[PDB]
């Protein structure tokens, strides 16, 4: 049974996989992530190795929900589970999980140091704008979109890689709600689809910041200090806070992104600059009271060129605390099904 594994050097880890996958090569490490070829598919995948997952409830919670949810959805922009795997034969030497999906060849980082046509970026934003109201669909609220984990292909097909924050590190992608602790809706993750479409437009970090405090500075001194409805939504404390910041008005949106940031040689690209611009607008909104809505982003005329019913409108539970032996047990049923 185990003569079915047969063990490579990775780096400074070790991968013991099924036969059919063969000749690896590292592609990624934080668990770690290698290529290759898969002999009973003919076709390339990644394979990611969970090192003792259940070894703290942080990664084991994660892991958990990740695994569960790869069943709760099944679309074209989200990742897809190929094969789950465990080489150890029994609970008691459980110790590692292998993950198969097709292999993508390259994440959003890497595309947002490219100049993209207006063509590639709105197909790109229209296929993470799917992916999320498929989510959304599901009752799954990511809040934690950002280019590491969207990946892309060469002819521009694109994935969502992960599941999000459960209903209870780089954060310049999180929305306002989030980072002042005050409750979301589904357009919690609008936000985050605009700060990438910012920065693949501005190719910079629209909000960087070493913590929380220097991202809510760096987002209010560019888009203005938010209206008093808002403040009035904040808690007590956060919201003393946050009032006695330094005011700003902030810049328009033509300051924020110049006409010299997009392809504006031809009329075609002169418009579909303008409705870049727009949808930004609408994107970037700090009050999620006045933020553009999943179905309405998709409506927009940037966007929705590319729509199509069947990729738009596909068919569609406890959360709970446990020690490390309880999350082995349960983490080990749902790889062995
Ligand atoms: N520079 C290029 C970047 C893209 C590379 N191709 C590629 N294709 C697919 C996936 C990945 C990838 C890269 C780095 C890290 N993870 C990757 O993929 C995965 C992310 C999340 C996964 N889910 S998860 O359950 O492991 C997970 C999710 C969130 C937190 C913890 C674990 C994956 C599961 C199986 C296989 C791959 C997974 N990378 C090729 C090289």
């Amino acid at each position: 049974v185990d003569n079915q594994f047969y063990s490579v050097e990775v780096g400074d880890s070790t991968f013991t996989v099924l036969k059919r996958y063969q000749n690896l090569k590292p592609i990624g490490s934080g668990g770690i992530v290698c290529a290759a070829y898969d002999a009973v598919l003919d076709r390339n995948v990644a394979i990611k190795k969970l090192s003792r997952p259940f070894q703290n409830q942080t990664h084991a919670k994660r892991a958990y929900r990740e695994l569960v949810l790869m069943k709760c959805v099944n679309h074209k922009n989200i990742i897809s589970l190929l094969n789950v795997f465990t080489p150890q034969k029994t609970l008691e030497e459980f110790q590692d999980v292998y993950l198969v999906m097709e292999l993508m060849d390259a994440n959003l980082c890497q595309v947002i140091q490219m100049e993209l046509d207006h063509e590639r970026m709105s197909y790109l934003l229209y296929q993470m704008l799917c992916g999320i109201k498929h989510l959304h669909s599901a009752g799954i609220i990511h809040r934690d979109l950002k280019p590491s984990n969207i990946v892309v292909k060469s002819d521009c097909t694109l994935k969502i890689l992960d599941f999000g924050l459960a209903r209870t590190v780089t954060r310049y992608y999180r929305a306002p709600e989030v980072i002042l602790g005050m409750g979301y809706k589904e357009n919690v993750d609008i936000w985050s689809v605009g700060c990438i479409m910012g920065e693949m437009v501005r190719h910079k970090i629209l909000f960087p910041g070493r913590d929380y405090i220097d991202q809510w500075n760096k987002v209010i001194e560019q888009l203005g200090t938010p209206c008093p409805e808002f403040m009035k939504k904040l808690q007590p404390t956060v919201r003393n806070y946050v009032e006695n910041r330094p005011k700003y008005a902030g810049l328009t949106f033509p300051k924020l992104f110049p006409d010299s940031l997009f392809p504006a040689d031809s009329e075609h690209n002169k418009l579909k600059a303008s409705q870049a611009r727009d949808l930004l607008s609408k994107m970037l909104v700090i009050d999620p009271a006045k933020r553009i809505s999943v179905d309405d982003a998709l409506q927009h005329p940037y966007i929705n060129v590319w729509y199509d019913p069947a990729e738009v409108e596909a068919p569609p539970l406890d959360e709970r605390e446990h020690t490390i032996e309880e999350w082995k047990e349960l983490i080990y049923k749902e790889v062995m099904n």
